[PDB]
């Protein structure tokens, strides 16, 4: 028997949660491969009120670029005049007899098992409990 | 028997949750492969009121680019004059005899099993409980 | 027998939930492959009132670009003069004898099983409980 | 026998839920492949009142682009002069002898089984319960 | 026998739900493939009153573009002068001897089974219960 | 029996959580390979109020670049005139007889198992408990 | 029996958590390989209020670069005129008969097991407890 | 029995946590290989209020570079005119008959096991406890 | 029995944590190989308020470089005119019949085990405890 009685108080004006605006979860995972890279800000834990962050506060830019006006026989396969961009330029240009991405192989992800769990995600106010 | 009695109080004016605006969940997962990369801000945990963030607060840009006016025989397969863009430029251009993406292979995802679970996602206020 | 009696109070003016505006769920998943990348903001957990975020607060841009006026024999297969865009430019241009995407393979997703579960998604106020 | 009696109070003025505007669900899933990427904001959990977010607060843009006026023999297969766009430009242009997308393969999704479940999605107020 | 008696109160003025404006559901799923990507805002959980969001608060744009006036032999297969658009430009242009989309393959979705379930979606107020 | 009685107080004016704006989770993982690199800020833990960070506070740039005007026979496979960009330029250009990425191999991810767990993610206020 | 009674006080005006804006988690992991390198700031722990950091406070740059105007037979495979960029330039250019990345090998990730766990992630205020 | 009674005080005005803006976690790991190098600032522990750091406070740069105007037969495979960049230039250029990265070998990551754990991540205020 | 009673005080006005903005963790690891080198600042422990650090306070640079204008037969495989860069230039250029990186070997990471742990990460204020 976890407890005979609670007997918390002889008087009380309230018990419980007012204005609960919180967001709760159990975002745990069980996998074989994760790719979360290629970002401009990442995994930064900032505790405290009135936090602030800026990628670029101010940029007074004037800009000229020329990838053209080329009178030559062959200009090909080229990324050029890229600028003022906040983010990732990935696999931008490819020139090939054959291009492939992520071929999944022969019998390459077979018979893999997961047995992962949690008991509860609970936010509560109780006079006595277990 | 978890408890003989609750006997919490001799007087009370309320018990429970007022104005509950919270969002609860159990977003746990069981998988073999996850790809969540290629972002401009990611996995940043900011505790505290009045938090603020800006990707680019101000940019007074003037800009000229030329990828044309080319009198040459062949200009081909090229990303050019990209600019002022916040995000990801992926697989932008391809020139090939054959192009493929994600071929799924021969017997490449067979007989894989998952047995994953949770008990509850519960936000509550109770006088006594188990 | 979980409990003989509740006997919470001798007097009470209310018990329960007023103005419950919350959104509850069990968004758990069991799968083999997830692709959630290529975003401009992602997985950012901001606790606290009066939070604010801006992708670009202000941009006073003047802009000139030319991908034309080309008197040459062949200008082809090219992404050009892209600008002021917040988001993802993916697989923008392809030039090939053959183009394919996501071929699903031979016997490539066969006999895979899932056995995943949860017990409850419950927001409640009760005097005594189990 | 979970409980002999509830005996919660000798007096009460109410028990239950007033003004319940909440949205409840069990959005759990069991699958083999999920693709939720290519977004401009994603998976951002913002707890707290008076939250605000802007993709672009202000943009005073002046803009000139030219992809034409080309007197050359062949200008072809090209994305050009894209601008001021918030979202995703995917598979925008293709030039090929053959174009295919998502061929589903030979015996490529056969005999796969799911056995996934939940017990309840319940928001309630009860004096005593199990 | 779950309980001998409820005996909740000696006096009561109400029991039940007034003004219930909530929306309840069991949106759980069991499938093999889901594609929910290509959005401009996604999976953002905002708890708290007076939340606000804007895609673009203000844009004072002036704009000139020219994809024409081309005196050349052949201008073809091209997306051009796209602008001020919030959303997705997908598979915009195709030029080919043959174009296909989603061919469903030979015996490619055969004998797949689902056995998924829930017990209840219930919002209730009861004096005692099980 | 964890406790005979709680007997916390003879008088009380409240017990519980007011204005809970916190975000709780169990983001633990069990995997074989993780790639979270290629960022511009990462894993920075900043405790304390009024924290601030800037990627570039101010940049008054004037800029000229030329990758064109080339009268030579063949200019090819080149990234050029990249500038003023905050983020990652990955696999930007490829020129090959064949290009492949992430081939998944023969029997290369087979029979791998996970058995990982947690008991609870719980934020609560209780007079006595276990 | 962990305790006979709590008997904390004869009078009290409150017990619990007000304005909890904290973010809690159990981000522990069990894996075989992690790659978190290639960043511009990393693993910096700054305790104390009013912390500040700048990547580049001010840069008054004037800039000229030329990778063109080349009248020679073959200019190829080259990254050039890169500048004013805060982040990572990885695998920028490749010229080859064959290009591959991350081939996954033969039987190269087979029968690997994880058995990792935690008991709780709990932030709470209780009069007496275990 | 860990304690007969708490008997903390005869009077009290509060017990618990106000304004908790802290971020707690258990980020422990169990693996075989970690690569966290190639950064511009790393593992710097700065205790104390009003901390500040700058990568480059001020740079008044004027700059001219030329990698072109080359009339020679073959200029190839070269990184040139890189400048004013804060971050990592990795694997920038490759010229080869074959290029490979991270081949995963034959039976090279097989039967490896992890059995790692923690008991709790708990921030709390309690009158008496164990 | 760890203690008969706490009997801390006859009067008290508060007990607990106000304004807790701290960030706690258990970042312990168990592995076989770690590579955290190649940085511009590292492992610097600075105790005390008002700490400051600068990579380069001021640089008034004027700069001219030429890697071009080469009329010779073959100029190849060369990093040139690199400048004003704060960070790491790694594996910048490669010219070879074959290039490989990190081949994982034959049976080279097999049967390795970890059994590492911690008991708690706890920040708390309690009248008496164990």
């Amino acid at each position: 028997k976890v407890f005979e009685r609670c007997e918390l108080a002889r008087t009380l004006k309230r018990l419980g949660m007012d204005g609960y605006r919180g967001i709760s979860l159990a975002n745990w995972m069980c996998l074989a491969k994760w790719e979360s890279g290629y970002n401009t800000r990442a995994t930064n834990y900032n505790a405290g009120d009135r936090s602030t962050d800026y990628g670029i506060f101010q940029i007074n830019s004037r800009y000229w670029c020329n990838d053209g006006k080329t009178p030559g026989a062959v200009n090909a396969c080229h990324l050029s005049c890229s600028a003022l961009l906040q983010g990732n330029i990935a696999d931008a240009v490819a020139c090939a007899k054959r291009v492939v991405r992520d071929p999944q192989g022969i019998r390459a992800w077979v018979a893999w098992r997961n047995r992962c769990q949690n008991r509860d995600v609970r936010q509560y106010v109780q006079g006595c409990g277990v």
